[PDB]
C-alpha cells in the first residue's frame, strides 16, 4: 500500500513535492498525536512521522524551529504536510523525520536489567554527541526542555546519537516568561521544581547530567514521586542550597519542604570501579546554581571525553568512530577559541 503526499522539504526552498512512502508502523504516542515509523518508496530508507493536531489560527512552535535545524546529532526534518481525519478544523501536520532505530532509554534499561554498567567509551560517546546538538540549538537560543534517555535516538552499529522531540523546545526570548512544568521529572533542573519562569538553556545542561549520572549508576540518579520529592533527592545528593544558591535558582519562593540536610560526596554515589573524570563532570553539570554550570561546548571539551580526541581511538566492534570534530562556526560562536581543543590533531 503506496501514500502519496505533497509534503515541503524541512530545510530545502519552499518547493511542495509528490512523496510517496509505505510500511506504515505505529511507534509512539504522546500529547501531540501519534508517531509512526515508514519506508519512502523510492530511496527505501526508513523515516518516521510525528502527526500532531494543528489549529491553524497559530503556527506550529516545534515546526518554525524544525525547519531552522541541521546537524550531525539532531534528527533532521526532511518533510512536513497536513492531512485530516473526517471533518474540517481538524488539520494534521505531519512531520517526516529521520528515523533512528534504538533509543538510549531501552539501552540504558538492558544493562540495568543484565545488572550491568554500560561500557564507559559509549557513556564518552553519547554525552558527547547529546553536548553537541545542545551546543547547536542553544547558539539559537533554542531550549529543548525535554532532555530524557527515551528523547535520544540511537543507531547500535555506528553509535551514532540523534536528540529528538522537539514538542516542547521554545525559543527563549528573555523578558518573555517561559512556564516551570517543563522538563521530564527526573531530569527536571532545581530551578522549575521551585517554579521559576526566569530560566535559561542551562536546565537542558542540568538534564543532560542526570542523564550522564543515570548511566553511571545504571538507574535515574534523581528519582521521586513528584515534584517536591525529586527536590528531595537532589538534596539529598547536593545537600540543602545555600540562600545564594536559592536566590540564583529562583528568583521567587521557598517554602520549605522540610530542613537544611547537606550534601554527601560525589564520591560516595557512584560505583567505586568508575571514578575518573566522569564524577568531575557530574559536578560540572549538576549545580544548583544555572550560570555554575557548563556550557554544552565547555563539557566537549572537558577531560572526561579526552579518549574520544584520540585519533587512534576505535569504536568496541573494530568500526571507525563517528564524526565528533565537523563543527560549524553556530555552533563555536559561545566560545570560538574553544577550537583549539575540539578540533584535535588528526585533520
Ligand atoms: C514526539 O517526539 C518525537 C516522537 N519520536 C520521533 O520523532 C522518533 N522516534 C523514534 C523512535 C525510536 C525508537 C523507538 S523504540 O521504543 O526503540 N521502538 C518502539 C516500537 N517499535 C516497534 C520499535 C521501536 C520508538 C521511536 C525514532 N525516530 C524518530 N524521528
Amino acid at each position: 500500500k503506496v501514500t502519496t503526499v505533497v509534503a515541503t522539504p524541512g530545510q530545502g526552498p519552499d518547493r511542495p513535492q509528490e512523496v510517496s512512502y509505505t510500511d506504515t508502523k505505529v511507534i509512539g504516542n504522546g500529547s501531540f498525536g501519534v508517531v509512526y515509523q515508514a519506508k519512502l518508496c523510492d530511496s527505501g530508507e526508513l523515516v518516521a512521522i510525528k502527526k500532531v493536531l494543528q489549529d491553524k489560527r497559530f503556527k506550529n512552535r516545534e515546526l518554525q524551529i524544525m525547519r531552522k535545524l541541521d546537524h550531525c546529532n539532531i534528527v533532521r526534518l526532511r518533510y512536513f504536510f497536513y492531512s485530516s481525519g473526517e471533518k474540517k478544523d481538524e488539520v494534521y501536520l505531519n512531520l517526516v523525520l529521520d528515523y533512528v532505530p534504538e533509543t538510549v532509554y531501552r539501552v540504558a534499561r538492558h544493562y540495568s536489567r543484565a545488572k550491568q554498567t554500560l561500557p564507559v567509551i559509549y557513556v564518552k560517546l553519547y554525552m558527547y554527541q547529546l553536548f553537541r546538538s545542545l551546543a547547536y540549538i542553544h547558539s539559537f537560543g533554542i531550549c529543548h526542555r525535554d532532555i530524557k534517555p527515551q528523547n535520544l535516538l540511537l543507531d547500535p552499529d555506528t553509535a551514532v546519537l540523534k536528540l529528538c522531540d522537539f514538542g516542547s523546545a521554545k525559543q527563549l526570548v528573555r523578558g518573555e516568561p517561559n512556564v516551570s512544568y517543563i522538563c521530564s521529572r527526573y531530569y527536571r533542573a532545581p530551578e522549575l521544581i521551585f517554579g521559576a519562569t526566569d530560566y535559561t538553556s542551562s536546565i537542558d545542561v542540568w538534564s543532560a547530567g542526570c542523564v550522564l549520572a543515570e548511566l553511571l549508576l545504571g538507574q535515574p540518579i534523581f528519582p521521586g514521586d513528584s515534584g517536591v520529592d525529586q527536590l528531595v533527592e537532589i538534596i539529598k545528593v547536593l545537600g540543602t542550597p545555600t540562600r545564594e544558591q536559592i536566590r540564583e535558582m529562583n528568583p521567587n519562593y521557598t517554602e520549605f519542604k522540610f530542613p537544611q540536610i547537606k550534601a554527601h560526596p560525589w564520591t560516595k554515589v557512584f560505583r567505586p570501579r568508575t571514578p575518573p573524570e566522569a564524577i568531575a563532570l557530574c559536578s560540572r553539570l549538576l549545580e544548583y546554581t544555572p550560570t555554575a554550570r557548563l556550557t554544552p561546548l565547555e563539557a566537549c571539551a572537558h577531560s572526561f571525553f579526552d579518549e574520544l580526541r584520540d585519533p587512534n581511538v576505535k569504536l568496541p566492534n573494530g568500526r571507525d568512530t563517528p564524526a565528533l570534530f565537523n563543527f560549524t562556526t553556530q555552533e563555536l560562536s559561545s566560545n570560538p577559541p574553544l577550537a583549539t581543543i575540539l578540533i584535535p590533531p588528526h585533520a
